[PDB]
């Protein structure tokens, strides 16, 4: 099966179905759901609660997980619709490169991503191997160089090369 | 229990069949509306179902097996309207709520059939909805199946997911 922008976060972000800890040492679960930004395991739990609508232990079932997977994908791809920053950006891109922006949102989220003010020139400039020199001098490819590699990659080339 | 989506509003027009079934246009089909082929051989149906699953189904299939197909099948129409000149423009102009009756007519009729709605479309794009929904009435879509059309146009004049609740 081809590649889309589910699979490419369901690699980036694996599938967990205990309560973890993201890149960031917040809390999580499930396809990189965060809970809390509170070192609180506790607080944890409880924000885990509410958003499954049961009690959990700690514990989700795999469909449980794809639920919200999918309104995280939904959420962040409106967010970027409701961004004046990143709509255009997004309009402008063909298909491929609008996972890899979508995955960076979901990630970092919004306003993290228009930050990359001049990146995201570049890009809808079709500036792409410029982009991409421009990506990795950033933050974000240093606390995350593996996963940044691959969303630059896509950024650069257009294809689904760096998870085929 | 959350807010509605694309899949969300796939999954109710399309259902899920784990045997193959002919669609409403006469192809053989499988899952959430996967279509197998225009063929009306059942037997090319069996095989082109065995090579996208990758093993033999005798015909049958699971429902994760079949939610696999269904994400490609969303992603691929989605892909259909950036791919169209006349298709991407509608599409970009949109609210979440409406790319998603645009998806929904795309993964039935396919891109090509899609854009077909010439003055329709054009009228999506200058946000006449009530003109537009009237337009997309006149249809062999609506004719076809139009029950599916009247959520799909409903979703278009008002922007809400009412049609579907
Ligand atoms: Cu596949
Ligand atoms: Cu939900």
């Amino acid at each position: 099966g081809p590649m889309n922008i589910f699979e490419m976060l369901r690699i980036d972000e694996g599938l967990r179905l205990k309560i973890y800890k993201d890149t960031e040492g917040y809390y999580t679960i499930g396809i990189g759901h965060l809970l809390t930004k509170s070192p609180s395991l506790n607080a944890a739990k409880s924000e885990l609660d509410k958003a499954i609508g049961r009690n959990t232990n700690g514990v989700i079932t795999k469909h449980e997980a794809e639920h919200l997977f999918n309104q995280d994908v939904d959420a962040a791809v409106r967010g970027i619709l409701r961004n004046a920053k990143l709509k255009p950006v997004y309009d402008s891109l063909d298909a491929v490169r609008r996972a890899a922006l979508i995955n960076m949102v979901f990630q970092m989220g919004e306003t993290g991503v228009a930050g990359f003010t001049n990146s995201l020139r570049m890009l809808q400039q079709k500036r792409w191997d410029e982009a991409a020199v421009n990506l990795a001098k950033s933050r974000w490819y240093n606390q995350t160089p593996n996963r940044a590699k691959r969303v630059i990659t896509t950024f650069r080339t257009g294809t689904w090369d760096a998870y085929k």
